[PDB]
């Protein structure tokens, strides 16, 4: 029986940033965990540099060398390279910390499927769910979750990854590397408002179940309304995810972790209490065994994404579960926005078919 909560953390991450995607960030959500206790009580774990190898698992081999040479590169330079992507700015040491923030994740995987630890959360910046093959978008150089989903499968002999995107955002990046892979299931519940929300896309309605033999094996849930809770989320997981990998089988399961949901957020708009995200955590823990690897991506509220963050390590702990000071009952948007979603994978699983 595997034992222990690892946790990532290392300076580095702080090597690079009015911004909402700053230092700041992982700072002060590594400073709530030691005073509330937390940290001490975890297994605290290496960070390591990604390799090139490791980084074409998901990434272009020409995209590579463009962000290694972003190293050496003028303010001037990486203020003109970074303009031709989406919501993006660029650092002389963004690409140090993005490798150390993959190889976060690695690290973590590594010691999960090996059994030295039960479970593992790494607090990283930069963020990755939404990197691309060939691009950067949204504050992500790298895919931290997509590389490690992959890495699992190769080296460590996985079969089936479950991804699952709590994150405020669509998860686009993650979309569309799995899009036709059915071993990979990527599950995203972000605001879309039909697409008037960041990243503003088509592709982030429920429509998109993926292509080929992926067909099914990718679900958005989009929230039109602001002001979802956590019978919002809990809905959402127990009629929707939670079916689904059960059926699904996954042998390891990589949780992209952002804290934009919670209450306070300025970014996100929702209204998601701190204690949700531990009853999230412990729903996926009865799933893979408890091989369970979160990695941090949004959350732009201080206090609220380091609530989260401890929340959800609480559970991975095994601590009892909180009180939830919000009703149980969904709203009636979430129940709409759930329906359709069921509606639009209803043919691919079987769980979801009452
Ligand atoms: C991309 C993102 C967060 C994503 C996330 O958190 N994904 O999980 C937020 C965008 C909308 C944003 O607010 C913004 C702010 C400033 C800015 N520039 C000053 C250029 C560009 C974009
Ligand atoms: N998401
Ligand atoms: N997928
Ligand atoms: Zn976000």
């Amino acid at each position: 029986s595997a034992t222990g909560t690892g946790l990532v953390y290392v300076d580095a991450f702080t090597r690079f940033h009015s911004h909402p995607e700053c230092p700041a960030r992982v700072s002060t959500v590594m400073e709530m965990l030691e005073t509330e206790g937390l940290l001490g009580r975890c297994v605290q774990v290496e960070a390591r540099a990604v390799t090139e190898d490791e980084l074409l698992l998901v990434h272009t081999k020409e995209y590579v060398e463009l962000m290694k040479s972003t190293q050496n590169m003028t303010e001037e330079e990486l203020k003109t390279l970074a303009e031709k992507y989406d919501s993006v700015y660029l650092h002389p040491g963004f690409f140090s910390s993005a490798c150390l923030s993959v190889g976060s994740v690695l690290q973590l995987v590594d010691k999960v499927m090996t059994s030295q630890l039960r479970n593992g959360f790494s607090i990283n910046r930069p963020p990755g769910h939404h990197a691309q093959a060939d691009k950067m978008n949204g504050f992500c150089m790298f895919n931290n979750l997509a590389i490690a989903a992959r890495y699992a499968q190769k080296r460590h002999r996985v079969q089936r990854v479950l991804i699952v995107d709590w994150d405020v955002h669509h998860g686009q990046g993650i979309q569309y590397i799995f899009e036709e892979d059915p071993s990979v299931l990527y599950f995203s519940v972000h605001r879309y408002e039909d697409g008037s929300f960041w990243p503003h896309l088509k592709e982030s309605d429920s429509s998109s179940v993926g292509s080929g033999a992926g067909q099914g094996y990718n679900i958005n849930l989009p929230w039109n309304k602001v002001g979802m809770e956590s019978g919002d989320y809990i809905t959402a997981f127990q009629q929707l995810l939670l079916p689904v990998a059960y059926e699904f089988q996954p042998q390891l399961v990589l949780v992209a972790a952002g804290f934009d949901a919670v209450i306070g957020d300025p970014k996100g708009g929702m209204q998601v209490s701190p204690e949700c995200f531990s009853i999230l955590t412990h729903m996926l823990k009865g799933v893979a065994q408890g091989r369970l690897v979160l990695a941090l991506e949004g959350g732009y509220n201080l206090q609220s994404t380091a609530e989260g963050v401890c929340a959800s390590m609480r559970s991975l702990l095994g601590d009892p579960c909180p009180h939830l000071p919000s009703s149980g009952a969904p709203c009636e948007s979430a129940l709409k926005s759930i329906s359709k979603t069921i509606s639009d994978l209803y043919p691919f699983w079987k769980s979801l078919q009452t």
